[PDB]
DNA sequence: GTTCGATGTC
DNA sequence: GACACCGAAC
């Protein structure tokens, strides 16, 4: 991976050392940023790089190469500023996941990192790392994607940074030519605390910071886009997700293993449905996206809510509501499904209008912008719902 | 019980 | 440039 030079220069301006302070690069391999910064603020500091590919190590003589895995790396002295773009990936089996390390190693990870959640990914320890090797005071400057800022995996990072100093946050968006990844940069510094979230503006050369807001009390919450509007949508309405159950479909494997699920359409067998088949407004019955057939009538054996007409929500067609009322009651391998609390009864119809409207695609737009290509969990129950569009106690 | 994607597909 | 994983992972 190559960082753009406008990204660098960007985060080198952001960059603060003392004279004769430490400045390392993680994941070093050339050090495009500790030359960067050199060439920027001069050559009194002590420059170290942290590769672990051999082949790859390739610093100018005026730094400190380091052979390590960083992550596991237990340096002797703290750093004044770390910067760099760490690898981005989880952690797992090749055939589902393109980091790939001997258990064991992994095993440390987990052990090493209080961060460590989930799947969770490299770029979460690589920043979880970087702070703990930081002098009070310090400063790190990284590029990373914006799936921090919102996703579950994430939380224990958010409390982390949180507590550990203050945080500003950088959208740029998608800055990586054909890659495709929605980016943030984080300047974070180990003393005081709060978050202050930033825009861009793309210039000739780098990127001109522009304040969104700013939470001096942060604790670690979901990170967003708020306004005005967004904020008058969440507190004139009910969250979804005090008014229903939110679940997710059962999974491809639980499909797979079930002993009346078939590969091919046949004699009493509905399609097991997926994302495809979830429209705004309506449900594909007929085409078949999954592979995989079985009878609509023991589709309860893999959800209990499969058997009752319900409300499903879409998961992957990027940040969007795309809302249907499963009035069939199918099987589903994907998608939430929502079931009202007790005490909680429905107007299907307004509710899946009122979902799909372009007034909730420009309030999830503008809080989520593209740090996710989903809906996740977290967002579908902050969607505000007033009585009048499709609820009543 | 459900998450996540330096991506894949078209 | 729109719209989707799908299953290993916990
Ligand atoms: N900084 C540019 C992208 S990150 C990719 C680089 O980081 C290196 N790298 C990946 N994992 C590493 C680790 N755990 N410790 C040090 N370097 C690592 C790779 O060898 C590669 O040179």
């Amino acid at each position: 991976v190559e960082t753009p030079p406008e990204v660098v220069d960007f985060m080198v301006s952001l960059a603060e050392a003392p004279r004769g302070g430490r400045v390392l690069e993680p994941a070093c391999a050339h050090g495009p940023f500790l030359r960067a910064f050199r060439e920027a603020h001069g050559t009194a500091y002590r420059f170290v790089g942290v590769e672990i590919d051999p082949k790859a190590l390739d610093l100018p003589p005026w730094a400190e190469g380091i052979l390590a895995d960083f992550l596991l790396w237990e340096p002797g002295e703290a750093f004044d500023l770390i910067l760099g773009n760490p690898p981005y990936g989880i952690v797992g089996e090749a055939s589902k996941y393109p980091i790939h390390v001997f258990k064991a190693v992994k095993d440390l990870y987990k052990k090493a990192f209080s961060t460590w959640k989930g799947k969770y990914n490299l770029y979460g320890a690589f920043l979880e790392k970087a702070v703990r090797l930081l002098k009070p005071g310090g400063v790190l400057v990284f590029v990373v994607p914006a799936t921090w800022l919102v996703l579950e995996d994430f939380a224990l990072l958010r409390e982390f940074l949180a507590r550990e100093g203050k945080t500003s946050v950088y959208y740029l968006g998608e800055v990586f030519p054909q890659k495709k990844v929605s980016a943030v940069v984080i300047r974070f510094q180990k003393s005081g605390k709060g978050l202050s979230l930033w825009d861009t503006q793309e210039s000739e050369s780098g990127f001109t910071p522009i304040l969104w807001a700013e939470y001096p009390h942060w604790e670690g919450e979901i990170i967003r886009f708020e306004t005005e509007e967004t904020r008058k949508l969440e507190i004139s309405g009910m969250p979804l997700g005090d008014l229903f159950h939110i679940r997710f479909a059962a999974r491809s494997p639980e499909f797979k293993k079930h002993p009346a699920v078939r590969k091919e359409p046949g004699p009493g067998l509905v399609p097991v449905l997926t994302g495809r088949n979830l429209k705004p407004g309506w449900v594909d019955y007929e085409k078949n996206h999954s592979g995989l057939w079985m009878p609509k009538e023991r589709a309860k054996e893999l959800r209990d809510f499969y058997a009752t007409p319900h409300l499903v929500v879409a998961h992957t067609k990027g940040t969007r509501v795309v809302a249907a009322w499963d009035e069939r009651a199918y099987p589903w391998r994907e998608e939430f499904h929502l079931l009202p609390k007790e005490g909680v009864r429905l107007d299907p119809s307004s509710l899946v209008q009122w979902l799909n409207s372009e007034a909730m695609q420009k309030h999830v737009r503008t809080l989520y912008r593209d740090f996710v290509p989903h809906l996740t969990l977290r967002m579908l129950e902050r969607l505000p719902v007033r009585r009048e569009y499709g609820f009543h106690t």
